[PDB]
Parts: structure tokens; C-alpha cells; sequence
């Protein structure tokens, strides 16, 4: 459902937190797929790359309004259905908590998950 445009958008900020982080493609293939693993590599770039574009603030609160926002409307109810759920984030960081958030949504909708 993710358009093409939205490729383009972030490669910037993508480049930018891999670099940061120590993040490879594969570990980004791999939560990709629904395989999650608590490793800072991959959790605080998930952190990174939401924060750039302000879907979360400094403690890793999730902004709904933007996050809905940027969704396409037969998400939208599915979406809000699945932060019921899963906000507030919980955990020991930034980067935690972004783990338990993406453990939370790919585990309440599969068929819908991904991260670029
Ligand atoms: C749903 C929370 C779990 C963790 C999410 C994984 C990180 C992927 C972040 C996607 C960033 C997309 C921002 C692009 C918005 C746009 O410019 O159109
Ligand atoms: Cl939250």
C-alpha cells in the first residue's frame, strides 16, 4: 500500500540513521518479514526514522494525529484500532520502547506491517 514517493522521501534520513545506528539492510529485511529482535542496531533506527519525521517526540511518544495523517484511508480505522492497543509505548528507552511498539503492531496486524 506504501507508495513509491515515500521512497524517495526518506532515503536522506534512511542513510543517515543506518549510519548512526550500525543498521543493515538485512536487519531492515528481516523486521521486514515480522523477525524483531531487541538489538539497538535496529531498534534505534526504527526510533530514528519515525522521530525525523516527527511521528515521535523525545520519549518516544507516538504523535496519532501525524501517524494517522500519513496513512491511507482503509488503514485508517485499523490503525486507530491497533494504537488502542498498543500506545503508550512502554520500555527501558527510546529504543525499547520503539521494540515493544513494533513487537505490539506487527503482532496485531501482519498482513499490514512494515518498515523501510
Ligand atoms: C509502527 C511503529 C513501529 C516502528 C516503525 C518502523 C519505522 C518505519 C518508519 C516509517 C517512516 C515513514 C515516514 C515517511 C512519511 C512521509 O514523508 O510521507
Ligand atoms: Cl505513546
Amino acid at each position: 500500500w506504501v507508495p513509491p514517493e515515500v521512497f524517495d522521501l526518506v532515503a536522506e534520513d534512511k542513510a543517515r540513521c543506518m549510519s548512526e545506528h550500525g543498521t543493515t539492510q538485512a536487519q531492515i529485511d528481516d523486521v521486514d518479514k515480522g523477525n524483531l529482535v531487541n538489538e539497538p542496531s535496529i531498534t534505534c533506527y526504527m526510533y530514528c526514522l519515525l522521530e525525523a519525521f516527527s511521528l515521535v517526540d523525545d520519549e518516544a511518544n507516538v504523535d496519532e494525529d501525524i501517524m494517522l495523517g500519513l496513512l491511507p484511508d482503509q488503514l485508517q480505522e485499523r490503525a486507530q484500532s491497533v494504537m488502542g492497543k498498543c500506545l503508550p509505548t512502554s520500555g527501558s528507552d527510546n529504543c525499547n520502547k520503539i521494540y515493544n511498539l513494533a513487537k505490539c503492531v506487527q503482532e496485531s496486524a501482519p498482513d499490514v506491517w512494515f518498515v523501510i
